[PDB]
Parts: structure tokens; C-alpha cells; sequence
């Protein structure tokens, strides 16, 4: 069972390249920058961090931190797959503390790994890793919070816009080689996320459905709008980087590439998204809201742990990737006139993606684990 | 005005490694076989090469090949571009002794190039590669002659499964290592071509509409009979020596890489085909047939090239490459019903993948030349 099973989840042939590995070794991470809400609660990270065990490697926490977080998302996917349910306040509250729980144990595993002298590239990559698969999940529920499925342009929009603010924040890192937090990041959205939960609990769909006077807009458009305003803002911040803080050769990225080669790669990822939405006879967005978005989500995610891949070996990016099969199958049968029932489609595109992305992380961190000769959820 | 053409046609990346250069310089040519019809031509074809000046250099023959079969079929594509009208019968005979001088011109290229002293892994490449392109004019050719564009599936399956057939010779090649003649090769076929050419200057229209007694089939359909017998007996022999014949480590190919792996390609090609056939709404197919087997065609070749490339530098074969978004350009128009008219993409989609292919053979010659210090076209 054991031999099966882990040829089921290794790669056939290696990912990287010996040399790449090595030079991988050479990494050192750096970041710049502050955010603005991050002082205050270094206090408490730095209080909750010194109560956790020396035992427990820093890997296992993102893990838990991650489970936490999809039990908590996919029990309220089920209550709302259409997202016009209410589902029962307590999810919301198990989602809210979910989420409080996954940033909680985030901020701390770094600071775990430092004290105790575990700090590993491994580490670096299964963190970013971790924090792109979350990140489809947590803009998912809030959707659902909001029930933005009743308006799917702008569920569309604001799903794909996370996930591609994320990556774009990540190219900056592939070019210039230093994480750059901006006055809004990660921690003001996420806090943004958990106050919304807590007024979809007090006010529910009548709060929602209420006009806001001044604009005469649906307030379900106000996240959306935020969505716009703070997709242009923080653009601006990391776009005047990619263009004019380029580190290589004549201002090229890292790896000797042109700084325009990752575009091309989430850009083909909200491309077909874009063309299997518009072009659906059945309105298969709208009646399946939640499972369209975790499928494109896991190939968004294997994309954005590729390019984390690609920087931390300096290499250049392939845009074949295997990743694009399962969204390929939905578009290759969207082009025989639906011959199959697209729903049956989108699970088996849904399955394989998950097992995709699975594979191919459990085969870089095996290999990586391997030649470090480190353990990933154990601590010598 | 050099600068800017020589720049035009250069591929911005080497396409070989250095190592396989070096690796190509080792190989050597190994052929077997014999066909029926070549021990009669051989007292000919050794009459015609020793009347040719020793200063003409191969490459300059082949070349000439070409262009004497490219001007040839395309003055009859012009005449008769939907393959039903009747062009002048000097037009066939142009065609005819086109054929004859190109089958004359090769198989002397050899003869001039082991004379001389000339042999050179840049010749074995430029040579298949002629061949790989002369092929789908063939018989885009013969199909004319027969006028079989009123029966778009039998002309479909016929220039596709030529292309097919050529290209599975050549995989045979990759696999064992050595060129095999069967029974029934280029020679028979085309020997069978320039006359089925006489019959149409002889017979016309008439002729071919005539039903034949016995099978109560129309004429048209007995040459595709003839292939699918032909199709069938030459895949026969081919396959044995793929799933056999294999001379790498577990019975692989000479490459180490599996022994489907060509399969995938020119399957690829003809699935691609089909797929663009089946779901036009303008019956494309049928109002420009010629049109569609050239951007197809030149598809084709360069994919026949590559395998040639792949053969004479060990080297496993890419699925990826820039020669399918012709193609796919056409592919994503049908996907939009047809937003654009298909006949102007098809155009599109024929100008860049004859724009490809050139750039391809060039950028692959000239890097070759400029390593082993020959000329392409002239003798030291
Ligand atoms: C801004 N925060 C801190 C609130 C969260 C986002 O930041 P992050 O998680 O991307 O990185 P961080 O600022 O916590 O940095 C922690 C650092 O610890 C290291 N690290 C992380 C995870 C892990 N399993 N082992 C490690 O050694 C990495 O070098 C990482 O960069
Ligand atoms: C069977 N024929 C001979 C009638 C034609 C088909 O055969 P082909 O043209 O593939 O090869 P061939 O049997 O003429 O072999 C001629 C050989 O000459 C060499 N050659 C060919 C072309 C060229 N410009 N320079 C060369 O040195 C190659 O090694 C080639 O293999
Ligand atoms: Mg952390
Ligand atoms: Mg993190
Ligand atoms: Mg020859
Ligand atoms: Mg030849």
C-alpha cells in the first residue's frame, strides 16, 4: 500500500536539476518594509510564539494552519454552493476564528524557526506555498459572506484579482529579489475579511441587500469597489518596481529573463478562465460557483508555486505546464458544443488539478528534503 | 536591408546545445534495403550525375528540386483552387516533367555529393528536409489531377495519411537507427503519380466520372482505395520494427525516450485537422481546400524537421513548439464562432507557419554551417 501510493504521488522524473539545487543552497532570504498594522500586533505574536514547544517543527504548523482553513472554507462551501443560502451563523464564526487561527500560526512559524535554528529554504518554499493555496480559499468565503454569487461579474473579478495581486506581489520578488510589504497587505485584508464575517452574522442578507443612499449602489459592490481601488493602488506600488528595479543584466530579471515572461502565465490562467465563462451555454459559473473557483484556484496556486520554484532556483519559466490540462479538458469539451455535461467535466477537472498540484508539491519537498537531508515535519 | 532580413529570419535562440552539435558530428549514415523499381533507374541515375560539373554543390540541386516542384504545383493550385475546375493539360504535363526532373534531382544528389567529397551531416538534414516539404505538394498534386475536392473526407484522409506515412518512415529511422526501403516507396509512388497525371491529360473529367463495372465505386475513390491499402501494408512493416526493433537501454529508442513519444506529434497535427474540420459552420474545408493542406502542410514539415533535428542530435522531442499557433490561431477563431471570417485567419495562419518553418530551417542551417565551417550552398 505504502509503494503504491508514494509512486502515486512522486513526480516520474525529477524537477530540478542538480545545479539548480545547489544553487538554491546559496539563497538568502531578504525582505523590506513595513506594514502598517504589523507593530501592534508583533506583541502578541511574539507572546503566543514563545508559548509554543521547542518539539514542534515550523512545517507542521503551517499544515495545521492549513487544514483548519480548508475544513472551515469547504463546510461552508457545502452549506453554500450557489452562494445564495444562508448558511447557520456558527460557520461563519468557525470560519472567522479559522481564519484568526490561520494568521496566528502563519506570523509565528518564522519566528519559531528562527529561535530554533531550523530556518531552511524548504521552510521558505512550503511557507509561500502554503500561503497560495490559503489565499483562493479565504476570497472564496468571503465571497460567500457577501453571497456574491447572485452577481457573478463581480465574483468573477474579485476572486481572480486576489489571486492575481498575490502572484504580481510575488513577481516583484522574482525581479528583484526582496519581499516588499506595502501599507496594505496581507494582514489588513485578511482583518478586513474576519470584520465582514462578523457583520454578515449581525446583519445577514437584509444589511446586504440594503441601498447605501449616497451612491445608489448595492452594497455588494462596496468589497468589489475596495477590490478596484486597492487592485489600481497596489498595481501602482509594485508595477513602477517590475519596470524601472530590475537587478539583472540591462535590467532584466534575476534569472536573465524578460521581466514580462511571468504576466504571461497567470495572464493565460484568467484568460481561460474568462473564455470558459463567456462562451458556457448552460451558465455553468452560475450555477456552480464554488467548484469553478477551487478548480482554477489549484492551477492559480501551482502556477504561483512554480514561479516560487523559479525564483528560489533562479530558472526561467516554462509556459507548458501540466497544470493547464484539466482547465484544457473543460475547454476542449466547451468546444464540441458540450457533448458531455460540463459539471461532470469540471469535477474530473477539479480531481485532476488537486492531484496535480499535490504530486508536484510532495515531489519538490521530497526531493529538496532529500538532499539537504533534513526531515520537513521533524526536527532532529 | 541585410541586417534587418538576415535579423528577420535568425531565431533570437540557438536551437542546439552545443553538445549535440558536437554529437551530430559522430553520426554516421547506415541504410538497408532495396526497392523494387530503384535497381532499373540506378543505370540511369548514374548516366545523368556524371554529365553534372563537379563545382555545382549538393544543396544547390535539392534547391532547385524545389523550386521547380513549389512553382509547378502552385501554377496548378492556381488554376484550379477549389479542385474542381479543369486546367490546361500543358498545366498537368508542366507538373508531370516537374516531378520527374525533381525525382531525377534528388536521387543524384548523393550520387554528386559521395563523388566529391561532400557528404556532410548538413546534407543528410537539408536533404530530408527537401523531402519532408515536397510531399505535401505531391500530393496536394495528385489530388488536383483527380479532381477528389468534390469529396472533401477520401481528400482529407489521402494527403493526411502521405504525411502520416512519411513521417512514421522517418520514426522508424529515429528509433532503429537505419533507413528502410520497403517494396512499395517513393519511387512506386511517384512513378504511379506521373502517370495517373498522363491518364488525367489523356482522359479528363470524362474518365474519371466513368464507374467502374465491377465495384459499383466511382474512380475517384480507387487511388484512395490504394491508399488505404497502401496505408495499411506500409504501417505493417514500420510497426513491427517500432515495438521490436528497438536498440536503446529496455528496448527504448536511440534516445533513451519512449517509443510513442513521435506518435504524439504528427498525431497532434492530424487530430488538429480533423478538429477544425468537423466544427466549421462555413464548410472551410470545401470552399479552400488548397489553402487548408498548405498551412497544414508546412505544419507538417517542420514538425517532420524537428524529428529530423531530434534524429541527427539524439535528442527527445519537445511537444511544445511556435509551429502549432498557426494552427491554434485558426482553433480559437472557430472556439468564438467565428467572430473573424475563417478565410482571412487561414491566411494569417498560412503566412506566419511558412514564416516559421523558414525561420526555423535557416536558423538551424546557418548555426550548423558556421560550426562545421562549410558553406550550405557552395563547395571550397
Ligand atoms: C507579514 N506576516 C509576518 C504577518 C506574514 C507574512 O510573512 P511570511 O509568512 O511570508 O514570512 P515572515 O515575514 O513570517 O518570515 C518568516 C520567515 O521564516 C522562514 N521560514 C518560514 C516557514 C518555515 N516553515 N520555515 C522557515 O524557516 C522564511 O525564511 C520566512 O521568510
Ligand atoms: C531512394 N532514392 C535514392 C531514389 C531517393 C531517396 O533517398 P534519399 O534522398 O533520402 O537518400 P539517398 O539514398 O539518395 O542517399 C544519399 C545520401 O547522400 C547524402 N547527402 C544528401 C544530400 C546532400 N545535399 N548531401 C549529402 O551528402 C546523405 O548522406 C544521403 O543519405
Ligand atoms: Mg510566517
Ligand atoms: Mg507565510
Ligand atoms: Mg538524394
Ligand atoms: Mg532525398
Amino acid at each position: 500500500t505504502g509503494c503504491v501510493l508514494n509512486k502515486l504521488f512522486q513526480l516520474p522524473t525529477p524537477p530540478l536539476s542538480r545545479h539548480q539545487l545547489k544553487r538554491l543552497e546559496e539563497h538568502r532570504y531578504q525582505s523590506a518594509g513595513r506594514s502598517l498594522l504589523e507593530p501592534l500586533m508583533q506583541g502578541y505574536w511574539e507572546w503566543l510564539v514563545r508559548r509554543v514547544p521547542s518539539w514542534i517543527a515550523p512545517n507542521l504548523i503551517t499544515i495545521i494552519g492549513l487544514s483548519i482553513n480548508i475544513c472551515t472554507t469547504i463546510l461552508l462551501v457545502f452549506y453554500c454552493p450557489t452562494a445564495t443560502e444562508q448558511a447557520p451563523l456558527w460557520a461563519y464564526i468557525a470560519c472567522a476564528c479559522g481564519l484568526f487561527i490561520y494568521q496566528s500560526l502563519d506570523a509565528i512559524d518564522g519566528k519559531q524557526a528562527r529561535r530554533t535554528n531550523s530556518s531552511s529554504p524548504l521552510g521558505e518554499l512550503f511557507d509561500h506555498g502554503c500561503d497560495s493555496l490559503s489565499t483562493v480559499f479565504v476570497v472564496l468565503g468571503t465571497c460567500i459572506a457577501v453571497q456574491l454569487g447572485t452577481n457573478p461579474d463581480w465574483m468573477f473579478f474579485c476572486c481572480f484579482a486576489g489571486t492575481f495581486m498575490f502572484y504580481c506581489a510575488h513577481w516583484q520578488t522574482y525581479v528583484s529579489g526582496t519581499l516588499r510589504f506595502g501599507i496594505i497587505d496581507v494582514t489588513e485584508v485578511q482583518i478586513f475579511i474576519i470584520i465582514m464575517h462578523l457583520l454578515a452574522v449581525i446583519g445577514g442578507p437584509p444589511f446586504w441587500q440594503s441601498m447605501i443612499p449616497v451612491l445608489n449602489i448595492q452594497m455588494k459592490i462596496f468589497p468589489a469597489l475596495c477590490t478596484v481601488a486597492g487592485t489600481i493602488f497596489s498595481c501602482t506600488n509594485y508595477f513602477r518596481v517590475i519596470f524601472t528595479g530590475g537587478v539583472g543584466k540591462n535590467g532584466s530579471t534575476i534569472a536573465g529573463t524578460s521581466v514580462l515572461s511571468p504576466f504571461l502565465h497567470i495572464g493565460s490562467v484568467i484568460t481561460l478562465a474568462a473564455m470558459i465563462y463567456k462562451k458556457s451555454a448552460v451558465q455553468l459559473f452560475e450555477k456552480h460557483p464554488c467548484l469553478y473557483i477551487l478548480t482554477f484556484g489549484f492551477v492559480s496556486a501551482k502556477i504561483t508555486n512554480k514561479l516560487v520554484v523559479a525564483h528560489m532556483t533562479k530558472s526561467e519559466m516554462h509556459l507548458h505546464d501540466t497544470a493547464f490540462i484539466g482547465p484544457a479538458l473543460l475547454f476542449l469539451d466547451q468546444y464540441f458544443n458540450s457533448f458531455i455535461d460540463e459539471y461532470i467535466v469540471l469535477w474530473i477537472a477539479l480531481v485532476f488539478s488537486f492531484f496535480d498540484l499535490i504530486r508536484y508539491c510532495v515531489s519538490v519537498c521530497n526531493q529538496i528534503a532529500s538532499h539537504l537531508h533534513i526531515h520537513v515535519f521533524r526536527i532532529k
